[PDB]
């Protein structure tokens, strides 16, 4: 394997020897040699791990490492400069002081120019982080929401231009918010140039894609793959008018990139620098289990997704230093934290705190949840958790089996429940949501519907704005970066069109990506409503967050209620967060919390609680108490 100082000899070949003296003594270039010399290794070792002796790999690496000094060399030094506070400031991602928000451009603001205009709000709001829903050219009609990309370059038309994502991107963090977009690295749409040449039999694009002459391989692969959307395509593959087959893990219009092949890695890394440069603070990388296939495999996290991963990380520790991961990974929990890590993804989604936080509405009791927070919520050094309620997404049971039983639940029993409750097919069910993906040979299904639509908010269910209040007090308070779907926070409820829209009739996610509603937003000051009374609350849980140290970091120890209704834990051994999750008081009593301090201030309602007297909470309260 080449070696760092050899490599970088041969990126300044293509400078005179004149020109070569003044670029060895330039400041970039001495920025650049000292990042390569700390994290080549990491590259070499994790594209070596994946490649081995690929007459490829070499030819491939330097053609990349060439493309990452171009790309320093061109990052604009406003960037550079968060190159440099982040590379001593690992642990930036972990502080009280963030918090996330997500939305669409086109629902929420229009396009890029109504999203500028909407920044004042997110600075009233107190984001710190938001991330933009798919905003590339995409196939006109049906995009699975914009996630088949048809360039990675041009923006969509309906949105601007790339100038103005520019001028987004230099508003947001003019307002102290980082810019967060998709790296979606798994397929493209086939409309993509990649996808028409590698069909088209071009040598250039030769190998891009899975592509097979008949059923003879995808019967195989077939055989262990998980079916994602199987209301669109049986097994993980779709027919070419011409009869050939492609992987298609999603919709039949997402061809599977392949990653087995060198070249592939650098087109991708490619496309990782452009984002980079543009100022993204943060990629969130879409469908990461799926990058390795193997046949006899789920072909899902398999070792050479992770080692691609490092590597693309360790690409960004040579040429942007300021930007890190967000990893999607909605699997079993074992192999959810397999993807975080500092030189992997620094943060990823905690699909089983949000899972489980739906599952004690359900069912009232906190056995799940607490088992969750007591072994698998911390995490290693300089990486946390992206904690959220809702997304763009449906909400998957992705609960571990293995731990239910241990509290004798019976998985498969228990997601049927949840699915009836949540889809009002359970007797006395305040939830108003839409099934996702039934799949008759297995019987597995998911939710859709906006936070607001489930709690019972759409009927006007009195405990709805309190359930709301509750499962977002969890999010900002347990540790990790906490992420608001927009919208909720007035309480916005589910779309009335979808339903009837071909180009979405066939997707229920439609049903919670309503536009921005303008009567609730407009109501966000009025405590007498919903939305106020949603808002409101939420504000203070954010203020409160960001301004008391007690929430830094992303630590928890949970603490035994001994009520099965009341979920408890306790944050740098100086904040105790009680939340009850019944429709009824419940009870903390004194012998409970008799090795507490005798009073402690309550940050939710502001008043004083006697700890040496039985604690009662009324329905949905929260409480988070200062014992320290
Ligand atoms: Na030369």
């Amino acid at each position: 394997s080449p070696n760092s100082q050899y490599l970088k000899t041969r990126i300044l070949d293509i400078y005179t020897p004149e020109q070569r003296a003044g670029i060895e003594k330039s400041e970039d270039w001495r920025q650049f040699s000292r990042r390569m010399d700390t994290h080549f290794p990491k590259l070499m070792n994790e594209l070596d791990s994946v490649y081995g002796n690929n007459e490829a790999l070499l030819p491939m690496l330097e053609m990349l490492l060439a493309q990452a000094w171009q790309s320093y060399s061109q990052r604009n030094s406003s960037l550079k400069d968060i190159d440099i506070a982040r590379e001593n400031n690992p642990d930036w991602i972990l502080s009280n002081k963030q918090v996330g928000g997500v939305c669409y451009v086109d629902l929420f603001a229009g396009d890029l120019k109504g999203l500028k205009d909407k920044i004042p709000y997110f600075q009233e709001l107190g984001l710190t982080y938001l991330h933009l829903m798919p905003l590339f050219k995409c196939p006109e009609g049906k995009s699975d929401g914009g996630y088949a990309v048809s360039s990675y370059r041009d923006v969509n038309p309906a949105l601007g231009t790339i100038g103005d994502l520019r001028e987004v991107i230099a508003a947001l963090h003019e307002a102290g918010i980082s810019a967060v977009v998709d790296f979606i690295f798994n397929h493209t749409s086939n409309e993509h140039e990649w996808a028409q040449r590698c069909a088209a039999g071009d040598p250039l694009f030769d190998n891009f894609y899975y592509i097979f002459p008949d059923r003879r391989m995808p019967d195989q692969y077939d055989r262990t793959l998980r079916e994602i959307f199987p209301d669109q395509h049986p097994g993980g593959f779709s027919q070419l008018e011409d009869g050939r087959w492609v992987w298609t893990t999603f919709n039949s219009f997402q061809w599977d990139l392949n990653y087995s092949n060198p070249w592939v890695f650098r087109a991708m890394a490619g496309e990782m620098l452009f984002l980079a440069n543009l100022g993204v603070d943060i990629l969130r990388m879409d469908a990461v289990a799926f990058i390795w296939k193997q046949m006899g495999t789920s072909c899902e996290n398999l070792p050479q997704a992770h080692a691609l991963i490092r590597a693309f990380n360790a690409v960004m520790r040579i040429a942007a230093p300021a930007v890190f991961f967000k990893s999607e990974a909605i699997v079993h929990p074992d192999q959810v934290v397999q993807y975080i890590g500092q030189d992997e993804c620094q943060i990823g989604y905690n699909p089983l705190q949000m899972a489980l936080l739906w599952n004690t509405l359900a069912t009232r009791e906190v056995n799940l949840l607490h088992q969750a927070l007591t072994y698998r919520h911390n995490l290693p050094e300089h990486t946390a958790w992206v904690n959220y309620v809702r997304s763009h997404d449906d909400i998957g049971w992705t609960f571990a089996d293995e731990d239910a039983a241990y509290l004798g639940i019976s998985g498969y029993d228990h997601r049927q429940f949840l699915n009836r409750f949540f889809v009002n097919r359970f007797d006395g069910s305040f939830a108003r949501g839409v099934p996702f993906q039934y799949n008759p040979s297995t019987g597995d299904c998911r939710v859709s519907g906006t936070a607001a639509a489930l709690v019972g908010l759409a009927q006007d269910d009195p405990h709805a704005v309190d359930r709301i209040k509750l499962l977002y007090s969890i999010a900002l308070s347990t540790g990790g970066l906490p992420l608001i779907y927009l919208g909720d926070e007035v309480g916005t409820l589910n779309d009335d069109d979808w339903s009837q829209d071909s180009n979405k009739s066939d997707d229920s996610r439609w049903a919670h990506r309503p536009r921005y509603n303008e009567a609730l937003y407009a109501q966000r000051n009025d405590p007498s409503t919903a939305a106020g009374q949603i808002y409101q609350d939420l504000r203070h849980m954010i203020a409160v967050r960001q301004s008391n140290p007690r929430f830094d970091g992303g630590r928890l120890v949970t603490f035994n209620t001994n009520n099965k209704h009341i979920i408890g834990y306790i944050r740098n051994n100086a904040l105790l967060a009680f939340g009850n999750f019944s429709e009824y008081p419940q009870t903390v009593t004194a012998h409970t919390l008799q090795a507490m301090p005798f009073k402690a201030h309550d940050l939710i309602g502001g008043k004083t609680v006697s700890l040496n007297q039985d604690l009662t909470l009324q329905p949905y309260q929260v409480m988070w108490l200062e014992i320290a």
